[PDB]
Parts: structure tokens; C-alpha cells; sequence
């Protein structure tokens, strides 16, 4: 199957929220809440997706930010990796560049349910900060 290296952003305000978008209702995982990122491409590091990605998603570039968790997921038609990146100092303020749902949400409030299952363990990593 398809095997996929993702690099994504958990951006982290002073208030402990966390800036969430929703994926397409077209998309793979669609209507989910998620991290904004996306895919490694060929020749950048993961450290360069997830600036790379932010910008496009989002708008900000992350600055100072320290990998969170990597972890290895297989869904149903795919296999990816997924680089979880804590981000806490950036550059601009994040909004739907995309057009797409953008939200700040409390840490305290997140429901992995409302996130893609390979997510589980971060989400609850996330609430022991
Ligand atoms: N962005 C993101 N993707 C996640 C998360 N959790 C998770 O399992 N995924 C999965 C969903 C997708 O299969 C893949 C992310 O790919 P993507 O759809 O963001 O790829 P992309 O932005 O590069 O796509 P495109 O705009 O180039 O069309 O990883 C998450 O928190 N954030
Ligand atoms: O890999 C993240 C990890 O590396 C450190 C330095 O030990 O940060 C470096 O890499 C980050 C990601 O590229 C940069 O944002 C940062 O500026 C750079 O120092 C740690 O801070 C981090 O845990
Ligand atoms: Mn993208
Ligand atoms: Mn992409
Ligand atoms: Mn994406």
C-alpha cells in the first residue's frame, strides 16, 4: 500500500490552546480535527515539511520547536508516519489560509475521538504537560 511520511504541527499558545483545523469532507480522514501539516516531500527534512506546511496551511512559520512524538500508523489503505512537532514560538498568527476551519482549543478539552486514531497517544501526551 501507499506509505506516507507526515510531518505535522502542535501549536501551542500561552494559554494553553492549541491551534486546530478540520480536514476536508472530501479528504482522507475527512471532517476530522487535526494538527496542521502534510506530507515530507522528496529532498526536504521533516524539520522542513513542518515549517513548509504551517506556512502553507496556516500562515506562521515555527520557530524554536522540538520533535513531540514519531509514530508509525496503518490505516485501512495506507501506512504513514507521522512526525509530531511541539510548537510554541512562531512567526504570525495562524487562520484558515486554506479556507479551511481554524479554531484555538484548550488543551484540557480535546477529544482524540474528534482526531484521527493515529493521534490517540499524542492527544493524551499532550494532556500530562
Ligand atoms: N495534517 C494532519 N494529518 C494527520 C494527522 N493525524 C493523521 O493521522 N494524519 C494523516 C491524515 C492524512 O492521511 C495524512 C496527512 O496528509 P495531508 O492530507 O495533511 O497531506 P497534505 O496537506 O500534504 O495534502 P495536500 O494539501 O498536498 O493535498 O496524515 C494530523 O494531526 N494532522
Ligand atoms: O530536533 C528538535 C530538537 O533539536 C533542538 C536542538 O537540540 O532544536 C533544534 O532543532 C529544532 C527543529 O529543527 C529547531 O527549531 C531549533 O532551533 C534547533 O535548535 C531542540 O530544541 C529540539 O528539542
Ligand atoms: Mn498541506
Ligand atoms: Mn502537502
Ligand atoms: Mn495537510
Amino acid at each position: 500500500m501507499k506509505k506516507l511520511q507526515i510531518a505535522v504541527g502542535i501549536i501551542r499558545n500561552e494559554n494553553n490552546e492549541i491551534f486546530i483545523t478540520r480536514r476536508a469532507a472530501d479528504a482522507h480522514m475527512a471532517n476530522k480535527l487535526e494538527f496542521p501539516g502534510g506530507k515530507i516531500e522528496m529532498g526536504e527534512t521533516p524539520e522542513q515539511a513542518v515549517v513548509r506546511e504551517l506556512q502553507e496551511e496556516v500562515g506562521i512559520t515555527p520557530q524554536h520547536f522540538s520533535l513531540f512524538e514519531k509514530l508509525e500508523y496503518e490505516f485501512p489503505d495506507r501506512h504513514i508516519t507521522l512526525w509530531f512537532w511541539l510548537v510554541e514560538r512562531w512567526e504570525g498568527e495562524p487562520w484558515g489560509k486554506e479556507g479551511q476551519p481554524g479554531e484555538w482549543m484548550s488543551l484540557v478539552g480535546l477529544n482524540a475521538d474528534d482526531f484521527p486514531p493515529a493521534n490517540e497517544p499524542v492527544i493524551a501526551k499532550l494532556k500530562r504537560l
